Formats: C-alpha cells, structure tokens, sequence
C-alpha cells in the first residue's frame, strides 16, 4: 500500500503565500511509493495546479452532486478536473460538523464524483460525545457503510479517520489511532472483500507534527495522513518523509 | 441611482463554454448609466476575472465570515480579492433555503465582507408558504433588518429581492408585484436607515427577467436592475444588460 500524504489547506493562504509554498514542494524530492496530493481553497484549485509540479496531485476541498445545476456557490466534479484536479475530500469534519452535511448527502456526493472520474479522499470521524458514550463503532461504521454503499470500485477511494473527539484539549495516541484503523479494515475485510482490505489506503486525520509522524507512520494500518493547516508549514515536507 | 445588472451563473459552465460566453460580453456595449457584474462558480473566479475586460467586475457567489480558519470548503473576502473580483452574493436563495444559512451567518459575512473593502450584493425573499400566510414583510424586513445591522456603509451594498414563492413553484410575479416589494423595502430603508440610504441604495430584481419583460420591470419607479439567475448565461443576457 502506497503511503498517502494529504496537505488540506482550509480556508489559509493567498497567490503570494501559496506561490511560496509550492515553489518549495517543487523542489522537494517525493520518496519512492509515496502519492503526495494537495487540496487548496476553491477559489485556488486552478492557480494551484498550474503551478504545482505533476508529481504532487490537486485536491478540492468539498463538491455537490450533479453536474450543473441552480446551486449558488457550489462546484461540480467536472469543474473539478476541467481545472486539472484529480481528487476531492468528500465528508470532512467541518463539513459535517459546522456546516451539517448529512450521511445521505456524503453518500451522494461520493457516487457522483467517482462516476466523473475523480479520486475521493472520504472522511470520518466519531465526536466527544459519541467515544464517551462507548459507540465510536457504531459512528464510524455507519460512516464508513454510506460511503461503501456509494464505491463501486475502491482503487479510486482513500478513507480517512479524524479523531473530532480529540482536534480542538484531548490528544489521541498512536495505539488509539492503530486501534480505529484496525477496526475499520476489519469492517471492509468483513463486508467489501479482502482484497479490498488489503488493498485501500486509511490514513490518519488527527494532529500530527514532525515529531509524531514516524511512530504514527509505523502503525500497521496506518497508510497516511491527512494534514490541517500545519501542511502550510515546512514541517509538511518532514511528514512527506514519515516512513 | 446606477443601474445594476448581475448575472449569476450558479453551478454551471466550464472554461470552454464560459470563455465563448465571456467573448460575447466582451463584444457587447455596456451602456454608460449601467453597471454590470457577473458571479461564476467559485472555481472559475480567478479565470473569468483574466478573461473578463474590466468593464464587467466579477463577484463571488458566496464567502465565510473571516479572514483565514479551519473551515475546509469555505473561501474568504481576502480571497475573492487576491483573484480581482470586487463583489460578493451574500444570502442568495439558494444558500438559505437548501443549504440553512441562517440570518445570524448572513449578517456576520455581510459585515466581514464589507470591513474587507468589497461590494455586497446581499439577497433577501420570502417562500410561498410565508407569501400565502401573508407575512411577507415581516420576512424580508427581518433579513433587511439583519443585514442592515451589519452594513456602515451603504455605498458598496446592493439589495436583492428574490420573490422564492416565485422562483420554481408554478406562480409568476407580475411587474406591479415586484415595485410594490421593492418600494416597501425602500419605506423600511428611509424609516430606519436615513433618507440618503433610501435614496441612494439599489435594489434589484432577482426573479425570472427575459429580454420580453425587462423593459417594464426596469421603468418602474424602484426597480434598479436584476440579479439574474441561470438565464445570464445565455446571449438574452446582453437585451437586459440594455433594458433601459
């Protein structure tokens, strides 16, 4: 399984910043069987790819579910490649959690943009008071379910665990992360097929910095990471070379 | 007051037919008393922007309510600048009613967007449900009120009113419907605003305009231009841009 590096920008950075920031992924040097990708704001997908060199691929951050249509300030999967992106993060927790995108919704979203040939970086995520609770299965695997429900073919699908219960005064350690992983291979092994299991990337969307990295990375089912805003920091590159 | 022409293009287009759509705006003649705007989809700002000739502005379709943040999906004022546009739509229909923008986010982006120096097309409207119930002023006045509340000055604003019980449900709003709303709303402006505001501010219509109703929409009294919808992609556009 080829290690995936995700650099989600959010809503940060402008032409001059960004210009910076690409100029030094450029000229850094993408180890062997590793797939670097880069989501930048909306406004940027276009600007981004074409300053990006082809060996880092472009991301939208979110994408509705048909084609064209009367949805002020929404964008299309085919909008989405026509600028030369080739992936799009589908159910992030921001998404989920302050802007309420439902599981239908997500599920939607996923079918029609694997339908357009994109690649989808699908997220999921259990909250405080979903892990208190004692049902952090039950949420991620009714997460997980929607999605599956939505893939006909995993090759084009990452998934990626954001441990909400712990982004913004609880820290979650290398063995919860490996134990969520786990659990969700499991599930796909279970009710996709093994090959399936074997085969998709579950990288991790939780705090990590240069110095958590490589014990993450080492994780047996742990592929990846998903960065927030710190991918705008040279400590991205340290986290490109975590394995 | 200056008459205000804004074609919201919503989610449709690619740079292929968005750039043949452009050439022909570029080859129009915008007349001298009119101000024209066009809203493409967030993805293309930046590329409508490098093919638009100055003469037409650009606007974003919509924005978050600061600067920078964690808000995956989201853009900024800031941003829509960095790309030369010069316009956002605030509170569109669309955002309300399909994906729950409340009035309280509205009016936060409304005043973010304006401290950043940009001009606000900021959109109001009732449904049928509110219409048939008749309380039609009291919804658009509460979301005027908002909005009002976060605006000091009015000079980069633009108000739209979006008959939503019109837009979609198999009721037409005639001429005489549309001035009554507008003048109404311009009372409110002149009551709780000032006289200036009231006189100043455009409002504009932004339910269903073809080149054949344009004319008698625009020659109304408080009728200040339109924020089209869908239909500003097509070369119909251009008869509105000239409805006066």
């Amino acid at each position: 399984r080829k290690f995936f590096v995700g650099g989600n920008w959010k809503m940060n950075g402008r032409k001059q910043s960004l210009g910076e920031l690409i100029g030094t992924l450029n000229a850094a040097k993408v180890p062997a069987d590793t797939e670097v990708v880069c989501a930048p704001p909306t406004a940027y997908i276009d600007f981004a790819r074409q300053k990006l060199d082809p060996k880092i691929a472009v991301a939208a951050q979110n994408c509705y579910k048909v084609t064209n249509g009367a949805f002020t300030g929404e964008i299309s999967p085919g909008m989405i490649k026509d600028c030369g992106a080739t992936w799009v993060v589908l159910g992030h927790s921001e998404r989920r959690h302050v802007f309420g995108e439902s599981d239908e919704l997500i599920g939607q979203k996923v079918a029609h943009a694997l339908a357009e040939g994109l690649g989808v970086i699908a997220c999921i995520g259990e909250k405080l008071d979903e892990r208190e609770a004692g049902i952090t299965e039950k949420v991620v695997f009714e997460q997980t379910k929607v999605i599956a429900d939505n893939v006909k073919d995993w090759s084009k699908v990452v998934l990626a665990y954001e441990p909400v219960w712990a982004i913004g005064g609880k820290t979650a350690t290398p063995q919860q992360a490996q134990e969520v992983h786990e659990k969700l291979r499991g599930w796909l092994k279970s009710n996709v097929s093994d090959a399936v299991a074997q085969s998709t990337r579950i990288i991790y969307g939780g705090s990590v910095t240069g110095a958590t990295c490589k014990e993450l990375a080492s994780q047996p089912d742990v592929d990846g990471f998903l960065m927030g805003g710190a991918s705008l920091k040279p400590e991205f590159v340290d986290i490109i070379n975590a394995k």
